[PDB]
Protein backbone atom coordinates (compact mmCIF):
# COMPACT_ATOMS: atom_id res chain seq x y z
CA UNK A 1 0.00 0.00 0.00
CA UNK A 2 1.11 3.61 -0.26
CA UNK A 3 2.11 5.43 2.89
CA UNK A 4 1.99 9.21 3.14
CA UNK A 5 4.05 11.45 5.43
CA UNK A 6 3.94 15.24 5.72
CA UNK A 7 6.89 17.57 6.11
CA UNK A 8 7.15 20.06 8.95
CA UNK A 9 8.70 22.91 6.96
CA UNK A 10 7.63 24.66 3.77
CA UNK A 11 9.79 24.61 0.63
CA UNK A 12 9.51 25.05 -3.18
CA UNK A 13 8.82 22.04 -5.42
CA UNK A 14 12.44 21.18 -6.25
CA UNK A 15 13.36 20.97 -2.57
CA UNK A 16 10.15 18.99 -1.97
CA UNK A 17 11.26 16.51 -4.63
CA UNK A 18 14.73 16.24 -3.05
CA UNK A 19 13.28 15.62 0.40
CA UNK A 20 11.01 12.79 -0.73
CA UNK A 21 13.74 11.30 -2.93
CA UNK A 22 16.23 11.36 -0.04
CA UNK A 23 14.18 8.56 1.56
CA UNK A 24 13.48 6.98 -1.82
CA UNK A 25 9.88 8.17 -2.02
CA UNK A 26 8.17 10.68 -4.31
CA UNK A 27 5.96 13.73 -3.83
CA UNK A 28 2.44 12.39 -3.20
CA UNK A 29 0.24 11.93 -6.27
CA UNK A 30 -3.35 10.89 -5.38
CA UNK A 31 -4.76 8.45 -7.96
CA UNK A 32 -8.28 8.46 -6.53
CA UNK A 33 -10.48 9.98 -3.77
CA UNK A 34 -9.33 7.51 -1.11
CA UNK A 35 -5.71 8.54 -1.61
CA UNK A 36 -6.71 12.21 -1.80
CA UNK A 37 -8.37 11.87 1.63
CA UNK A 38 -5.36 9.91 2.99
CA UNK A 39 -3.13 12.82 1.97
CA UNK A 40 -5.64 15.21 3.61
CA UNK A 41 -5.32 13.26 6.86
CA UNK A 42 -1.58 13.97 7.05
CA UNK A 43 -1.40 17.51 5.61
CA UNK A 44 -2.14 20.06 8.36
CA UNK A 45 -1.89 22.91 5.86
CA UNK A 46 -1.69 23.51 2.08
CA UNK A 47 0.76 20.99 0.61
CA UNK A 48 2.50 20.14 -2.68
CA UNK A 49 1.36 17.14 -4.74
CA UNK A 50 3.62 15.52 -7.38
CA UNK A 51 1.83 16.95 -10.41
CA UNK A 52 2.78 19.70 -12.89
CA UNK A 53 1.89 21.05 -16.33
CA UNK A 54 5.47 22.15 -16.80
CA UNK A 55 5.87 20.22 -20.09
CA UNK A 56 2.74 21.48 -21.84
CA UNK A 57 0.43 24.07 -20.32
CA UNK A 58 -2.85 22.57 -19.07
CA UNK A 59 -1.59 18.99 -19.48
CA UNK A 60 -0.97 17.69 -15.96
CA UNK A 61 1.54 14.94 -15.34
CA UNK A 62 3.00 13.28 -12.31
CA UNK A 63 6.71 13.84 -11.63
CA UNK A 64 7.66 10.89 -13.87
CA UNK A 65 6.00 12.55 -16.89
CA UNK A 66 2.97 10.30 -16.69
CA UNK A 67 -0.29 12.09 -17.51
CA UNK A 68 -2.70 11.99 -14.56
CA UNK A 69 -6.29 10.76 -14.74
CA UNK A 70 -7.94 11.60 -11.38
CA UNK A 71 -8.08 15.34 -10.54
CA UNK A 72 -9.84 17.19 -7.69
CA UNK A 73 -9.52 20.85 -8.76
CA UNK A 74 -10.97 23.61 -6.63
CA UNK A 75 -13.73 25.47 -8.50
CA UNK A 76 -12.08 27.96 -10.84
CA UNK A 77 -8.85 25.94 -10.98
CA UNK A 78 -6.53 25.37 -12.72
CA UNK A 79 -6.32 29.04 -13.70
CA UNK A 80 -2.58 29.57 -14.39
CA UNK A 81 -2.54 33.08 -12.82
CA UNK A 82 0.06 35.69 -13.71
CA UNK A 83 3.45 34.61 -14.98
CA UNK A 84 2.26 31.05 -14.55
CA UNK A 85 1.26 28.40 -12.05
CA UNK A 86 2.62 25.03 -13.10
CA UNK A 87 2.68 23.11 -9.81
CA UNK A 88 -0.17 21.80 -7.70
CA UNK A 89 -1.10 21.91 -4.00
CA UNK A 90 -3.81 20.22 -1.97
CA UNK A 91 -5.84 22.93 -0.20
CA UNK A 92 -7.07 22.34 3.38
CA UNK A 93 -10.47 21.19 2.04
CA UNK A 94 -8.87 18.52 -0.16
CA UNK A 95 -9.45 20.39 -3.43
CA UNK A 96 -6.48 21.30 -5.65
CA UNK A 97 -5.03 24.63 -6.76
CA UNK A 98 -2.31 25.27 -9.34
CA UNK A 99 0.48 27.45 -7.92
CA UNK A 100 3.95 28.73 -8.86
CA UNK A 101 6.53 25.96 -8.51
CA UNK A 102 8.83 28.47 -6.88
CA UNK A 103 6.38 29.18 -4.00
CA UNK A 104 6.81 27.34 -0.70
CA UNK A 105 4.38 24.86 0.82
CA UNK A 106 4.44 21.80 3.03
CA UNK A 107 5.13 18.59 1.12
CA UNK A 108 3.53 15.21 1.45
CA UNK A 109 5.80 12.33 0.45
CA UNK A 110 4.55 8.97 -0.82
CA UNK A 111 6.20 5.58 -0.26
CA UNK A 112 5.16 2.00 -0.99
CA UNK B 1 6.44 0.65 11.89
CA UNK B 2 7.59 1.55 8.40
CA UNK B 3 11.30 1.80 7.64
CA UNK B 4 12.91 3.93 4.92
CA UNK B 5 16.61 4.36 4.11
CA UNK B 6 18.41 7.45 2.88
CA UNK B 7 20.55 7.22 -0.25
CA UNK B 8 23.24 9.59 1.01
CA UNK B 9 25.44 9.46 4.09
CA UNK B 10 25.41 12.13 6.82
CA UNK B 11 26.31 12.61 10.53
CA UNK B 12 23.74 11.83 13.25
CA UNK B 13 22.54 15.43 13.74
CA UNK B 14 21.60 15.65 10.08
CA UNK B 15 20.21 12.07 10.15
CA UNK B 16 17.89 13.10 13.01
CA UNK B 17 16.81 16.23 11.11
CA UNK B 18 15.97 14.19 8.03
CA UNK B 19 13.72 11.68 9.85
CA UNK B 20 12.19 14.44 12.00
CA UNK B 21 11.41 16.48 8.88
CA UNK B 22 8.86 13.83 7.84
CA UNK B 23 7.73 13.37 11.44
CA UNK B 24 9.55 10.10 12.03
CA UNK B 25 12.68 9.23 14.02
CA UNK B 26 15.96 7.41 13.34
CA UNK B 27 15.09 3.68 13.41
CA UNK B 28 15.45 1.79 16.69
CA UNK B 29 15.03 -2.02 16.39
CA UNK B 30 13.13 -3.36 19.41
CA UNK B 31 13.64 -7.04 18.49
CA UNK B 32 15.36 -9.34 15.99
CA UNK B 33 12.53 -8.95 13.50
CA UNK B 34 12.77 -5.17 13.33
CA UNK B 35 16.56 -5.47 13.19
CA UNK B 36 16.36 -7.59 10.03
CA UNK B 37 13.76 -5.29 8.44
CA UNK B 38 16.05 -2.28 8.98
CA UNK B 39 19.11 -4.20 7.74
CA UNK B 40 17.28 -5.02 4.51
CA UNK B 41 16.17 -1.47 3.78
CA UNK B 42 19.73 -0.21 4.39
CA UNK B 43 22.14 -0.99 1.52
CA UNK B 44 25.20 -0.14 3.65
CA UNK B 45 26.14 0.66 7.27
CA UNK B 46 23.45 2.93 8.73
CA UNK B 47 22.72 4.90 11.91
CA UNK B 48 20.17 3.66 14.46
CA UNK B 49 18.33 5.96 16.88
CA UNK B 50 20.36 4.83 19.88
CA UNK B 51 23.11 6.67 21.80
CA UNK B 52 24.95 6.69 25.14
CA UNK B 53 25.53 10.45 24.96
CA UNK B 54 23.74 11.25 28.24
CA UNK B 55 25.43 8.49 30.23
CA UNK B 56 28.41 6.47 29.01
CA UNK B 57 27.58 2.80 28.32
CA UNK B 58 23.88 3.45 29.00
CA UNK B 59 22.25 3.09 25.60
CA UNK B 60 18.88 4.74 25.03
CA UNK B 61 16.66 5.75 22.12
CA UNK B 62 16.36 9.37 20.99
CA UNK B 63 13.51 9.94 23.49
CA UNK B 64 15.49 8.82 26.54
CA UNK B 65 14.10 5.29 26.76
CA UNK B 66 16.72 2.72 27.68
CA UNK B 67 17.00 0.00 25.03
CA UNK B 68 16.30 -3.61 26.00
CA UNK B 69 17.00 -5.56 22.80
CA UNK B 70 20.60 -5.17 21.58
CA UNK B 71 22.59 -6.90 18.82
CA UNK B 72 26.19 -5.79 19.37
CA UNK B 73 28.94 -7.05 17.09
CA UNK B 74 31.47 -9.07 19.10
CA UNK B 75 33.74 -6.67 20.95
CA UNK B 76 31.20 -3.85 20.91
CA UNK B 77 30.35 -1.43 22.32
CA UNK B 78 33.97 -0.37 22.89
CA UNK B 79 33.92 3.47 22.92
CA UNK B 80 37.30 3.62 21.12
CA UNK B 81 39.20 6.57 19.71
CA UNK B 82 38.16 9.70 21.60
CA UNK B 83 34.75 8.13 22.22
CA UNK B 84 31.89 6.58 20.26
CA UNK B 85 28.41 7.53 21.43
CA UNK B 86 26.27 6.73 18.41
CA UNK B 87 25.31 3.39 16.89
CA UNK B 88 25.31 1.87 13.41
CA UNK B 89 23.85 -1.35 12.07
CA UNK B 90 26.56 -3.20 10.12
CA UNK B 91 25.87 -4.99 6.81
CA UNK B 92 25.55 -8.31 8.70
CA UNK B 93 22.95 -6.85 11.07
CA UNK B 94 25.21 -6.54 14.13
CA UNK B 95 25.75 -3.18 15.84
CA UNK B 96 28.85 -1.04 16.34
CA UNK B 97 29.20 2.14 18.40
CA UNK B 98 30.78 4.94 16.37
CA UNK B 99 31.51 8.68 16.67
CA UNK B 100 28.29 10.70 16.24
CA UNK B 101 30.21 13.11 14.01
CA UNK B 102 30.98 10.38 11.43
CA UNK B 103 28.80 9.97 8.31
CA UNK B 104 26.63 6.94 7.51
CA UNK B 105 23.33 6.16 5.79
CA UNK B 106 20.20 6.67 7.89
CA UNK B 107 17.15 4.48 8.25
CA UNK B 108 14.09 6.41 9.43
CA UNK B 109 11.17 4.81 11.23
CA UNK B 110 7.52 5.86 10.97
CA UNK B 111 4.31 4.65 12.61
C1 LIG C 1 -0.03 32.11 -5.10
C2 LIG C 1 -1.46 31.62 -4.93
O1 LIG C 1 -1.78 30.77 -4.10
N1 LIG C 1 -2.34 32.19 -5.74
C3 LIG C 1 -3.75 31.83 -5.72
C4 LIG C 1 -4.15 31.27 -7.09
O2 LIG C 1 -3.39 30.11 -7.39
C5 LIG C 1 -5.64 30.95 -7.07
O3 LIG C 1 -6.03 30.44 -8.32
C6 LIG C 1 -6.40 32.25 -6.74
C7 LIG C 1 -7.92 32.15 -6.76
O4 LIG C 1 -8.41 31.38 -5.67
O5 LIG C 1 -6.00 32.72 -5.44
C8 LIG C 1 -4.61 33.04 -5.35
O6 LIG C 1 -4.27 34.13 -6.16
C1 LIG D 1 35.40 4.91 13.43
C2 LIG D 1 35.03 3.43 13.43
O1 LIG D 1 34.12 2.96 12.75
N1 LIG D 1 35.79 2.68 14.22
C3 LIG D 1 35.60 1.25 14.36
C4 LIG D 1 35.24 0.94 15.82
O2 LIG D 1 34.00 1.55 16.15
C5 LIG D 1 35.13 -0.55 16.01
O3 LIG D 1 34.86 -0.83 17.37
C6 LIG D 1 36.42 -1.26 15.57
C7 LIG D 1 36.27 -2.77 15.63
O4 LIG D 1 37.40 -3.44 15.09
O5 LIG D 1 36.73 -0.91 14.20
C8 LIG D 1 36.88 0.49 13.96
O6 LIG D 1 37.98 1.02 14.64
CA1 LIG E 1 0.20 26.00 -15.73
CA1 LIG F 1 -4.40 28.81 -9.34
CA1 LIG G 1 30.08 5.75 24.28
CA1 LIG H 1 33.02 0.66 18.31
CL1 LIG I 1 30.51 10.34 19.63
Amino acid sequence: KKYFMSSVRRMPLNRAKALCSELQGTVATPRNAEENRAIQNVAKDVAFLGITDQRTENVFEDLTGNRVRYTNWNEGEPNNVGSGENCVVLLTNGKWNDVPCSDSFLVVCEFS
